[PDB]
């Protein structure tokens, strides 16, 4: 939590961050609860599918992080011990 | 495209049409079918996730890093590009 987080949110271009525990519940978030739930659940779906895709292509391989770029932002989703970290940046 | 292939660390590339059919590949056909079909599923999930968050937004790039490689999917007009890099 604290050590990685503040550092990430203090990075140029970072506009939002969310930490989700291994049950999928948000633990820390810069966004309002309703938005938080949307990003967390949607990004968790995308991550779980990236994870399966990686293993389907190669059973000995393992996904480490996903980045989805769009017109308006880029979102990174990174497995982290007992947590998933979602970072939205410009 | 040729310039994509000749970038350091790039190990494979595939070009897929809007219908899901590979139009060019540096890989063999069986591998090409697996990457194309699985990356396409992932890209399609990424596209709808983007739209669900903001219906005015569109996905432009997807990068999946793993222990052994990184895989990039870029939507490009009437094609998708899939690049596997070390």
């Amino acid at each position: 939590v604290e050590e990685t987080l503040k550092r990430i949110q203090s990075h140029k271009g970072v506009v939002g961050t969310i930490v989700v525990n291994n049950e999928g519940i948000p633990v820390k978030s810069t966004l309002d609860n309703t938005t938080t739930v949307q990003y967390a659940g949607l990004m968790s779906q995308l991550a779980d599918k990236a994870r399966s895709v990686v293993r389907d292509l190669d059973p000995s391989n393992d996904m480490t992080f996903l980045r989805v770029r769009s017109k308006k932002h880029e979102i990174m989703v990174a497995p982290d011990k007992d947590f998933i970290l979602i970072v939205i940046q410009n």
